[PDB]
């Protein structure tokens, strides 16, 4: 017996300010939070269609500065800020907590590039790519004020999720 | 903010095979059991408008005959199921309305009594009869049956409602 | 990459007047139609969700060579007969075989179906039906047109049991 | 040019206690009313898909006894009689008739609607009720508001009555 | 008993060619229109869920300069909140922003109006109000601000469905 | 009786490298393709509503570069509407849609056929073709102009949902 649609486990990751809440309150609200309010752990959830398989995203939303939440998730948005090369350094330590709390190598898992709206860009795409392509995970750029690739960069973890199955 | 749409705990309760699998089935998946699977515990969900409002309900099947008060305290609404051709299923009702009531300690608890296989013509329990027992608890009565679909949303509709009104 | 929706090829088939037609017209538009038009082939289209997975059903509602044609076409049979008509319950197995033998193969996606399941004229009883369907290896329902009872579970199980037989 | 979806006005009428707001509400809520509550007027609207054209239903639930105000505003009539009242039947004739002198019409969208059909005491046959509805050119459906049999198809083909009127 | 979905009556308003049709166009029909054809009065309609309620909108777009003033005192008095537009490459449509909060505010007799700021052609390069000008308006008067491209679609779904959010705060 | 919604074949047409499969993927699975993947054919297909008819669009997404082929016109010949694409970075693209409008109307004999011209790329800052001039140019021709960008998706839907409308005004 079918027993309701299929859910999903994602985790949102990344350093401070990389706008984390932004994207998954844009996805869940279709807002834009202009206000840097600090999360501490906060939980959404949303039904959608993606490749014409209906699912429920259960979303934990987590903290800038745990091994809970690494264990329960299934994928990982690994957010940096476009104009923070700081936030796209650490994206390395966030892959290898990751790695490590589910001791895995191969773990659902997108690169993401937040605030590709701010014309104060620091972090090349080449670059991105480049990190992504080296880890084997798809990169997308978003923008949690425009909307841009926030819907993408969530469908794109469900199908890496769905293909590690 | 909102974090996601609200979520329903319901578990359906009452005697061996009056046909709360058969309910759930035909609410989940549009089909009809036909087979009779005794059930030890399942797990249903399914996303649902109602009065405007979208909603998760999550749906505990439960067996006919510890872990019966575990999920009696998780639920937030019961329906109570007989078979309209079963009067000993019936008179069992007051049973598991006692043990709900007992589990969570409180008089009013959300509720629906459902007569089930009301397609069939063996009947020996009137609609009159279960009209007035759920008078008397002060709870909604609905006929159904899981073969032809009557009234099955409506079972599950009305719950909802009930537990949205106690939490005013 | 995902293109679009997956695409069932669904046929009906059964004898005439059993409610091929009115089954077919209660799905697609809510509707029971009371006139008897016999039909020559129509085909219907619908979008719909069932176990999670949007799906386009393409359905050919079939008369009581072109005939040979929709069997190969077909992924899955709808067989069809009415409660209150014995000839139409023993013309199934004639229904069953012909489709076999033009899919060479044991094994095809079917539905039993026991039409006007609300008049009070029956004839076929359901312990009959059930067995007949239990000996070929398929599920029976019981449905009316009339009254809308068992209509959508006819048509998704027999999606069910296309999508079984593709694993 | 399009600003939002196509409204369609609809208005029940027929005697008292035929199942005109049962009707409803079971469209509306998926529930069967078992109470008989006497209406004034109430509003209600629904959005649906009818051969692929999204619409908003307006419906208006009429009282039994109370008039011209709203028989002006609609643009299609459910005219409900009860199979098991004879007398709703005969009726019939004179809701036709104020509805046809309030919009000074002959062809003014409308179906006849043979409610409780799940009754077994049933005093009007489907012959007469069918010759009635051929003399007048509208369609005829039985329904029932407690199996929720034709509900759906009394409202839509109601709706296509309408579509065919307005293309001329 | 629930009679159908809640109903929302919403009116755009703010100057002449400051983009209040192309937003709400492009809300119902996902079309940018890119003709400037003034408007006397449209009356638009659609369904959507905010926040798991299911709604129906029932949007009025206004005209910039009202002929005469009684037609615009009648939807003032009816809308139950106000998307309040400028374009962020016209000064005086922003200065005008106050004198349309003011007109509501009289003719609801109210301080409280449901009411939203919207910004709109942020896609454009010649921006002349700063968006830390257009915050601290909003602030001042305890209102959301967005952001809004009717050619992109920036903001837009956010415009109207945080105008709801307004509305059913101020009804609790 | 109604048989089920109504079906329109629309075909995405223009220069290599345009964008025609980028934009197609973005309306039917969210997702921007980064990667250039030239196309031979591929067929897509999607349901939506537009002004209320809910419809099945039978996408054909064709070749940039093609040589003469009889399987070519084939379905130009069955195609009902038409998206003409160009890359707003790129004049040669802009300069080849006269090509491609004079190949449809030769395959179709006929003058008026369904239509839409669509800038692409509209996020990049190298642009070289204006506004204006693609205005004017889809003005002359009669039909509709969208600027697009599969990156963004800005206009996406637009774009096809237009087509679908010049097709329906074509039939009545
Ligand atoms: N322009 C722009 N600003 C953004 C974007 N995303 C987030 N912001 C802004 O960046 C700031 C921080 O966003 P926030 O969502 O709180 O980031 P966070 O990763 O959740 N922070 P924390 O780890 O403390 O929970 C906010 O002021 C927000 O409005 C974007 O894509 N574009
Ligand atoms: N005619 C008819 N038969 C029904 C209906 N509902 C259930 N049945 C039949 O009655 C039997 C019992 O149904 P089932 O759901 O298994 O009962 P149950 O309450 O789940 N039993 P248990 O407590 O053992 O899990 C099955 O044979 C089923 O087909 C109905 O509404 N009408
Ligand atoms: N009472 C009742 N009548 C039904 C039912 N199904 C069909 N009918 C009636 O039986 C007649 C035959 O229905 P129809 O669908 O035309 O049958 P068919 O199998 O398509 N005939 P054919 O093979 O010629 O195309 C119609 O008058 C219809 O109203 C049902 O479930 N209950
Ligand atoms: N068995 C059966 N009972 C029905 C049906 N429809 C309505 N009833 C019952 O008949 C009674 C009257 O229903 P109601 O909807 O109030 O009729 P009404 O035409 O609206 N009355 P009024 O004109 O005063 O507003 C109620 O007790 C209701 O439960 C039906 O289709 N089947
Ligand atoms: N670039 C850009 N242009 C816009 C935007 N919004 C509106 N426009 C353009 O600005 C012009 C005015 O738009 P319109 O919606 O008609 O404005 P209005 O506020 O309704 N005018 P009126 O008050 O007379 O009815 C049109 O040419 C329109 O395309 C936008 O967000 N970005
Ligand atoms: N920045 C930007 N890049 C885009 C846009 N659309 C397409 N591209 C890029 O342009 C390249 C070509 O895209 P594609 O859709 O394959 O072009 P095509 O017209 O289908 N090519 P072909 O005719 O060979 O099949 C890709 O690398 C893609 O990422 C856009 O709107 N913005
Ligand atoms: C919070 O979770 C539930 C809670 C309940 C629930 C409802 C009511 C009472 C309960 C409940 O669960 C714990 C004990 O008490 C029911 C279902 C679920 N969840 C669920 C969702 C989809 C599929 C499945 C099937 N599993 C077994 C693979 C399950
Ligand atoms: C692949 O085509 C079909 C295939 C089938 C189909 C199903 C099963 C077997 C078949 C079939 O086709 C011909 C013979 O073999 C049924 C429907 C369709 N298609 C369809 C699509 C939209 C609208 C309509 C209604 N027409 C009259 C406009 C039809
Ligand atoms: C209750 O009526 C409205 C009310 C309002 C409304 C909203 C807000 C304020 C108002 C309003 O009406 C007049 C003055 O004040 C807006 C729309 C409507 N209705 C509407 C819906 C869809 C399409 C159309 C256009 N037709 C006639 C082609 C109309
Ligand atoms: C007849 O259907 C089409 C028609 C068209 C279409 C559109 C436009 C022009 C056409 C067309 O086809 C015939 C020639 O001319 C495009 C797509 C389709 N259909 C479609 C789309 C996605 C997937 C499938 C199943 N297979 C291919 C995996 C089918
Ligand atoms: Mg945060
Ligand atoms: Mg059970
Ligand atoms: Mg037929
Ligand atoms: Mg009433
Ligand atoms: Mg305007
Ligand atoms: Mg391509």
């Amino acid at each position: 017996a079918f027993q309701g649609m299929t859910e999903y486990k994602l985790v949102v990751v990344g350093a401070g300010g990389v706008g984390k809440s932004a994207l998954t309150i844009q996805l869940i609200q279709n807002h834009f939070v202009d206000e840097y309010d600090p999360t501490i752990e906060d939980s959404y959830r949303k039904q959608v269609v993606i490749d014409g398989e209906t699912c429920l995203l259960d979303i934990l939303d987590t903290a800038g500065h745990r091994d809970q939440y690494m264990r329960t998730g299934e994928g990982f948005l690994c957010v940096f800020a476009i104009n923070n090369t700081k936030s796209f350094e650490d994206i390395h330590h966030y892959r290898e907590q990751i790695k490590r709390v589910k001791d895995s190598e191969d773990v659902p898992m997108v690169l993401v590039g937040n605030k590709c709206d701010l014309p104060s860009r620091t972090v090349d795409t080449k670059q991105a790519q480049d990190l992504a392509r080296s880890y084997g995970i798809p990169f997308i750029e978003t923008s949690a004020k425009t909307r841009q690739g926030v819907d993408d960069a969530f469908y794109t973890l469900v199908r890496e999720i769905r293909k590690h199955k």
